[PDB]
DNA sequence: ATAAGTCACATGGTGCCGAGGCCGCTCAATTGGTCGTAGACAGCTCTAGCACCGCTTAAACGCACGTACGCGCTGTCCCCCGCGTTTTAATATTAGTGTATTTGATTTCCGAAAGTTAAAAAAGAAATAGTAAGAAATATATATTTCATTGAA
């Protein structure tokens, strides 16, 4: 779930009958609109570890050598 | 006779404090207006529950008889109370921790409210099957006829 804000959907704060706290929003999923979710603040992970693996090769061939 | 100087004397004026009066600020209470809404009021037509009466009889009252249980008497036995003397925790006094409720603040939740809108359904008509009564089909028992056979006119 990864809930760290516990703050309601800003577009959904208008009619805040429920708040499922799901990403992007349970109310938006009921509403079927992800674009409206992006318009608000509203507080993708498998590429960071491979890039860190790649960093070791980068700093050896740029900073140390070259 | 008078200008100038002395001495006291009576009053003018300026200043902070005290007491009374007015005013503004705020909060609560009260009342009038207003308008959506509901209740009183006629008004009408309909169910519907008494008055009567016949009647048929199930039920009820009355008189007489008796015996099944209510109570009274008398024994005999168990059976809580009454003291007397030991035991034993209730109980009031501090007290300390560690829960356990309560109050503000807030912030995210949940349903009253209003407006459309579609489904459940209610009434009425038609189909159809259940059931009872009637008529026909038929199986069966019995009389009747006819022929054969064997004994009488």
């Amino acid at each position: 779930t990864q809930l760290k804000s516990k703050h309601p959907c800003s577009v959904c704060t208008r009619r805040k009958v429920k708040c499922d706290r799901m990403i992007p929003c349970g109310n938006c999923r009921k509403r079927g609109q992800d674009s409206e979710c992006m318009k608000s603040t509203k507080l993708s992970k498998e590429y960071l570890p491979d890039l860190l693996l790649f960093w070791q090769n980068y700093e050896y061939w740029i900073t140390n050598i070259g």
